[PDB]
């Protein structure tokens, strides 16, 4: 697989992003790695955030579908017709496919300026997928059409302009290189976004002590393409309840608590043991197990922007259940065991870690916390 580390970048905060070829001759686009989106979408005309975008006129190997999607998010939409044509990961598999791309040819807020990506590649499933699950995901043709076996995986790496990051997806496989340690492994749920289940949660050792189907109202997800941990309104509140009492030493304002305002400190002078750790324990493929993952403040506290080291609070309110986002994944190694209907968690080789904590990866603990139905 060392052909395919280190083939993902990004900016903080904006996403990671693969090199792929669409079409012949072969247009390179930068993709957003997406595990909460089940559509492969390409910018297919201008818009001022767009560098460059998939031109069809240019491809001998497109094929119109004839068929319009649109695409509403809660902030942003865009729209675009559906047709097929070879696709290509330069720095993946030694393989092309031919695959359904909505060409985007009108958005509001949905590009990103600087992100440096100009389309998103929907790892998810098909349940998900629009205009519906007859459309095909990227994966799922991958597989089909090639020997690829049914697994993928993450390693995001944590990192004026906003500070770059990189990472690796490794398509088809695990690559031992890229962890230490135990692999364990939580079900996926159910097949539509990669839904999994939380049966407890701690902020510095301590239980917060909720009905556990609160971890998962309405449903817990592992999602690349967003930024923050997002928890529900009561499990939000009771979490930053408690990151606030464990740096009660320092006062910091109310925009930054809802993730907005920026903390600064002077450059290397970051009292990172004043904010406590958080455990978030996934079920096991045992029913009355569970694994524990554990972040840093270094993970949740997320770097942006002279001579001040400056982070915005990376964790969230949702009211569409918990988002495990980049800054959960990030310094972990991540599979997403499609075969086997399983996510792995290892601690990452480029994983957060300072004298006295690390990131870690921890079980079995031993004790129903499903909530959507
Ligand atoms: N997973 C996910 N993908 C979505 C998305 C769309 C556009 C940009 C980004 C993004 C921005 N900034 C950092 N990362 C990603 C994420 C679309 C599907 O659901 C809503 C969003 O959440």
């Amino acid at each position: 697989f060392v052909e395919m580390v280190d083939n993902l970048r990004g900016k903080s905060g904006q996403g990671y992003y693969v090199e792929m070829t669409v079409g012949s001759p072969p247009q390179t686009l930068n993709i957003l790695v997406d595990t909460g989106s089940s559509n492969f979408a390409v910018g297919a005309a201008p818009h001022p955030f767009l560098h460059r975008y998939y031109q069809r006129q240019l491809s001998s190997t497109y094929r119109d579908l004839r068929k319009g999607v649109y695409v509403p998010y809660t902030q942003g939409k865009w729209e675009g017709e559906l047709g097929t044509d070879l696709v290509s990961i330069p720095h993946g598999p030694n393989v092309t496919v031919r695959a359904n791309i909505a060409a985007i040819t009108e958005s509001d807020k949905f590009f990103i300026n600087g992100s440096n990506w100009e389309g998103i590649l929907g790892l998810a499933y098909a349940e998900i997928a629009r205009p519906d699950d007859s459309l095909e995901p990227f994966f799922d043709s991958l597989v089909k059409q090639t020997h690829v076996p049914n697994l993928f995986s993450l390693q995001l790496c944590g990192a004026e302009v906003l500070a770059s990051v990189g990472g690796s997806m490794i398509i088809g496989g695990i690559d031992h290189s890229l962890y230490t340690g135990s692999l364990w492994y939580t079900p996926i749920r159910r097949e539509w976004y990669y839904e999994v289940i939380i049966v407890r949660v701690e902020i510095n050792g301590q239980d917060l002590k909720m009905d556990c189907k609160e971890y998962n109202y309405d449903k817990s997800i592992v999602d690349s393409g967003t930024t923050n941990l997002r928890l529900p309104k009561k499990v939000f509140e009771a979490a930053v309840k408690s990151i606030k009492a464990a740096s009660s030493t320092e006062k910091f304002p109310d925009g930054f608590w809802l993730g907005e305002q920026l903390v600064c400190w002077q450059a290397g002078t970051t009292p990172w043991n004043i904010f406590p750790v958080i455990s978030l324990y996934l079920m096991g493929e045992v029913t009355n197990q569970s694994f524990r993952i554990t972040i840093l403040p270094q993970q949740y506290l997320r770097p942006v922007e002279s001579q001040d080291d400056c982070y915005k609070f990376a964790i969230s309110q949702s009211s569409t259940g918990t988002v495990m986002g980049a800054v959960i994944m990030e310094g972990f190694y991540v599979v997403f065991d499609r075969a086997r209907k399983r996510i792995g968690f290892a601690v990452s080789a480029c994983h957060v870690h300072d004298e006295f904590r690390t990131a870690a990866v921890e079980g079995p603990f031993v004790t129903d916390c499903g909530y959507n139905i």
